[PDB]
């Protein structure tokens, strides 16, 4: 059972998500990121259960990271699905701000607008060690 | 004197560059990346000195990473200057390919066209530990 689930957008946050994985593992956290721990079987249910199983939900807000969520009322976008799962399970949600533009809440589906109300950590290229230390402080 | 200099484009390669720095330090290499080791003074001289001092030159070829080098015949662009320094000192150049598209040599200044002749390592999001192990194989 991993302590941390990392949710990210492949086309914009793959590298930061991987970097967060390495640091958090070095600090003793078990981390789920799909390319390392999503294994055999039907992945829709495996992903959902992995979010449920992890106490902490680290959300990589790269630029445009929530764009595919907009108008996704059928909840088929995977970042959307992961966030809704994290919200519904009362997870400790820790957004990571990396060039993200804060959208007006009303452009997002109602079931995930609450993600914007969580306190986010700004990724600092110049102060990465301090960013990591702060992320660790936010984890449970 | 760091063993490895990491050259990269801030606007497309910062995360991979830091990811590479973390991994290489975990495997025992001293690494120069500007946000961690570029300290006080005139940075023109310090950057060039740091390239000259490092046996290995790890070049992060994110998408469009050499765009600003094109037509930079006065050699004002910083990745251009770092590459020319690495080529001039005969450093072990190790390009890391991350969605980079191979240009025709002639679009680049003649003093850095040689960089394309170096065997580059494909960055694999799904096989990152294998990518890293290949990179450590390339370093001296
Ligand atoms: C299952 N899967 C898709 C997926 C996994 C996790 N997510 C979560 O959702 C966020 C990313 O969301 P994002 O929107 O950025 O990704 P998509 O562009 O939607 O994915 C579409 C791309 O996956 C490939 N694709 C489609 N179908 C399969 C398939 N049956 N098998 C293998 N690849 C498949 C296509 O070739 C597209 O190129 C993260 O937080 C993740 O946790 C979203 C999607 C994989 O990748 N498995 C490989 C690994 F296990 F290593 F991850
Ligand atoms: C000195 N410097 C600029 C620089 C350093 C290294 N490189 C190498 O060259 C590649 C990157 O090339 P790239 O084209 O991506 O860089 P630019 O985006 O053009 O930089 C322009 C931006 O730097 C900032 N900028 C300008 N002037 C100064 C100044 N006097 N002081 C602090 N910031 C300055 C503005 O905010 C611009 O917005 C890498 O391989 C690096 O090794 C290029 C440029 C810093 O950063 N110092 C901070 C730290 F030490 F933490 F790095």
């Amino acid at each position: 059972t991993p302590d941390v689930f990392i949710s990210y957008r492949r086309n914009s946050g793959s590298q930061l998500a991987s970097l967060l994985k390495v640091h958090l593992q070095l600090h003793g956290f078990s981390v789920f990121i799909d390319v390392e721990k999503l294994e055999a079987g039907k992945f829709e249910d495996k992903l959902i259960q992995s979010v449920m199983g992890a106490r902490n939900f680290v959300l990589v807000l790269s630029p445009g990271a929530l764009d595919k969520c907009m108008q996704d009322h059928d909840c088929k976008d995977w970042v959307h699905k992961e966030i809704v799962t994290a919200l519904s399970c009362g997870k400790n949600i820790v957004p990571i701000i990396d060039g993200f533009e804060w959208p007006e809440p009303q452009v997002l589906p109602e079931d995930m607008q609450a993600v914007l109300t969580f306190n986010g950590i700004k990724w600092s290229h110049e102060y990465q060690e301090a960013t990591i230390e702060k992320i660790i402080r936010f984890l449970q």
